[PDB]
């Protein structure tokens, strides 16, 4: 009946404006604090700018497709809306291609990567996603009835000429989603599984604020540590104490000694007692009653708290939060656009099997994405929630 229709247009109707003020939000958010203007964010704006033509055209536009049962906005306004829906969702997953390759990179090749991550690279590669996502699109969707000679897509009726058979569709599904997605898929296990991964060269790299150096910087950095081990080894209070800590620990010890040199951490000559007897929680609190604690309150506080606990938790943070921010973004996008592609497949071996019903279920889910990613945002970085408070 007209009873489930009207309920229809109700919740896509919400969707779509939670859609539109949940990444005009974004937006704005990025506009007004210059403090989120970062690298990574720089992508996330747009995923917002894309997700905003879908929440305020495309998710609007389909909903009358469905009510009406019928496309009653001309044969120009079918074309349009499909390159809109197409060029702006296909560079919404170049974003996601170029957000994977951003953070595989900061892991696999942290010494010639991280120190070129510029906003010029980052705003050209957006430049580049659009304007691809463009050529690939517009021109099949618009111009393609002309080439032919007519114009297959019936009145009444709206969808993509080229895209008539379902094995050009097909391979299309393939060329962008499924491989955008294992790609994505195999640097996400490796990302995360190359978290910790954490050796001493790069706990001294965020305690001074390093960055990556050169060829030749990495090697006398390696010189550097080898003596500090050297000189460690050689005396004779700090060796029963380098002895007795293990692995990470002892890279704790190595970092001290880097700062304050083998004579001057000797000096610590309680703490040091507490650290072979392996009393952690007493040997932290009485090395943060220290001048070292006071001098250097940061370097020591994630030092202390590598004795404390053992481990690598107070240098991994930021990179953790990192991986779960892509996890959710991954996570949403593979959950709400499989069902469709999966679908695109089944009917590349099937004539009448698919309902027309389903279609248009597995069209709509993928909209929703446009809806979860501003969520994602507040969901995992803390920065993104007290700006939308502000606003
Ligand atoms: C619901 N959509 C509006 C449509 C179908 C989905 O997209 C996808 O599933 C597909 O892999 C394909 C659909 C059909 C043949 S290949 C992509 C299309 C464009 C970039 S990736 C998500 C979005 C996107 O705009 C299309």
């Amino acid at each position: 009946t007209i009873w489930q229709v009207v309920f229809i247009a109700f919740l896509t109707g919400f969707l779509a404006l939670v859609t539109i003020i949940g990444n005009i939000l974004v937006i704005v958010a990025f506009k007004v604090n210059k403090q989120l203007k970062t690298v990574n964010n720089y992508f996330l704006l747009s995923l917002a700018c894309a997700d905003l033509i879908i929440g305020v055209i495309s998710m609007n536009l389909f909903t009358t497709y469905i009510i009406m049962n019928r496309w009653a906005l001309g044969n120009l306004a079918c074309d349009l809306w499909l390159s809109i829906d197409y060029v702006a969702s296909n560079a919404s997953v170049m974003n996601l291609l170029v957000i994977s390759f951003d953070r595989y990179f900061s892991i696999t090749r942290p010494l010639t990567y991280r120190a070129k991550r510029t906003t010029k690279r980052a705003g050209v590669m957006i430049g580049l996603a659009w304007v691809i996502s463009f050529v690939l699109w517009a021109p099949a969707i618009l111009f393609w009835q002309y080439f032919v000679g007519k114009r297959t897509v019936p009145p009444g009726e709206c969808f993509i000429q080229f895209l008539s058979e379902p094995t050009i569709t097909f391979g299309t599904a393939i060329a962008a989603f499924y491989m955008p997605v294992t790609i994505m898929t195999i640097l996400y296990w490796r990302i995360y599984k190359e978290t910790e991964k954490m050796n001493i060269f790069e706990m001294l790299r965020i305690d001074e604020g390093g960055g990556s150096g050169g060829d030749e910087a990495e090697k006398l950095f390696n010189q550097d540590v080898d003596a500090a081990v050297r000189g460690i080894l050689r005396n004779a209070k700090l060796k029963p104490v380098y002895d007795s800590l293990d692995a990470v620990r002892r890279a704790a010890l190595i970092n001290m000694v880097f700062q304050m040199g083998e004579t001057g951490v000797a000096g610590f000559t309680n703490s040091l007692r507490m650290l072979q007897q392996k009393r952690w929680d007493e040997a932290a609190v009485n090395l943060a009653k220290s001048r070292w604690y006071n001098q250097t309150p940061n370097r020591a506080k994630r030092v202390i708290t590598t004795f404390r606990t053992g481990t690598w938790d107070a240098y991994l943070i930021k990179e953790k939060k990192a991986a779960q921010t892509l996890s959710a973004i991954l996570l949403a996008f593979i959950i709400t656009w499989t069902p469709y592609n999966i679908m695109v497949l089944v009917n590349t071996f099937c004539d009448s099997c698919i309902p027309k019903t389903y279609w248009n279920l597995g069209y709509w889910l993928c909209y929703i994405n446009s809806t979860v990613n501003p969520v994602c945002y507040a969901l995992c970085n803390k920065t993104f929630r007290t700006t939308f408070k502000t606003l």
